[PDB]
Order: structure tokens, then sequence, then C-alpha cells
């Protein structure tokens, strides 16, 4: 198990890798 700073998805979306979703722009 491990976790990033920012995942994105579908270039709009990020992710904490750990179970969060929020809408970004890029981290
Ligand atoms: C967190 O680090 C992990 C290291 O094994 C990696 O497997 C995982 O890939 C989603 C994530 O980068």
């Amino acid at each position: 198990q491990t976790c990033v700073s920012c995942v994105n998805f579908g270039n709009g979306f990020c992710g904490d890798n750990c179970g969060n979703s929020w809408a970004c722009s890029g981290c």
C-alpha cells in the first residue's frame, strides 16, 4: 500500500491514492 501527493485522472480530477478524489488543475 502506497500513496502519492496527487494522482491525475481523466486529465481533470485528482486523487490522494488512498481513496480520495477531487477536481484539480494539476498539482
Ligand atoms: C505507491 O508505491 C508503490 C510501491 O510499490 C507502488 O506499487 C504504487 O503503485 C500504484 C504506488 O506508486
